[PDB]
């Protein structure tokens, strides 16, 4: 209830703020029904990699989002093209990608957007979820509901959301998860969008694994990746059995 500066646009607009009395930095998020839904979702949520969601003021027909500042900006900086990072540094954004969305799945909550730019850093390097605009929920009072609309990016974005009328939410995330760690790890995005037509695609549907960005990843880390970019949501590798994996638990 204090003045806030302005300091700085993070990235509708997002700009860095500062308090005056104890110089906090908060991230505001200026918006001149999606709204409503974006900041009752917030309301919900409280995880360590998920960004924290402070306040909202309705001041003229601006709407105000008060959300925590990451100093470390977006996990999309800190992948090299055609290199990607560190395969320890990225186990660690993975472990930390894998806690924030297992978080919001018991929460009922799905992102359905997952990509670099919305994963935040932390001071310490530590990865945050950010951006629910588009998230919805997917269970209430333990019924699931499916999804039949489409959001995303496509590159990120799973192959039954483009084929069928309905998809659980869950999987769909799982997918978009792999495909950053695909990008971490490769340091290039596999396919334009996961069709037939993409000739990327099907050469790793033909599991010719000797080609970018497959040939860059090692082994370890590959077998995971094969689970997690499994064409059929079924048969789609779970968030639970990642935690199981080798590579998941290889001490990098
Ligand atoms: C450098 C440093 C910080 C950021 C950010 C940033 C930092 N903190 C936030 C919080 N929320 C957002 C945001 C929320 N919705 N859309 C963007 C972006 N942030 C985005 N791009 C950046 C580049």
């Amino acid at each position: 209830v204090e003045d806030w500066d302005l300091v700085q646009t993070l990235g509708g607009e997002v700009q860095l703020a500062v308090n005056r009395v104890t110089e906090e930095a908060v991230a505001v998020k200026i918006v001149d029904e999606n709204i409503k839904k974006e900041i009752c979702i917030n309301k919900m949520l409280n995880h360590e990699n998920v960004v924290k969601f402070y306040g909202h003021r309705r001041e003229g027909n601006i709407q105000y989002l008060f959300l925590e500042y990451c100093s470390g900006g977006e996990l999309f900086d800190r992948i090299e093209p055609d290199i990607g990072m560190p395969e320890p540094d990225a186990q660690r954004f993975f472990h930390q990608l894998m806690a924030g969305v297992v978080y919001l799945h018991g929460i009922g909550i799905t992102h359905r957007d997952i990509k670099p730019e919305n994963l935040l850093l932390d001071e310490r390097d530590n990865l945050k979820i950010s951006d629910f605009g588009l998230a919805t929920v997917f269970r209430y009072n333990n019924r699931e509901r499916l999804l039949n609309k489409m959001c995303g990016t496509l590159p990120y974005v799973a192959p039954e959301l483009l084929k069928r009328r309905e998809f659980h939410a869950e999987p769909v995330d799982v997918w978009s998860c792999g495909i950053v760690l695909t990008a971490m790890l490769a340091g290039e995005l596999p396919w334009d969008q996961p069709s037939d037509s993409c000739q990327e695609y099907s050469d790793w549907k033909e599991k010719k694994t000797y080609l970018n960005p497959w040939k860059k990843i090692d082994s370890a880390p590959l077998a995971l990746l094969h689970k997690i970019l499994v064409e059929n949501p079924s048969a789609r590798i779970t968030i639970p059995d990642i935690k199981k994996d080798r590579w998941y638990n290889k001490p990098l």
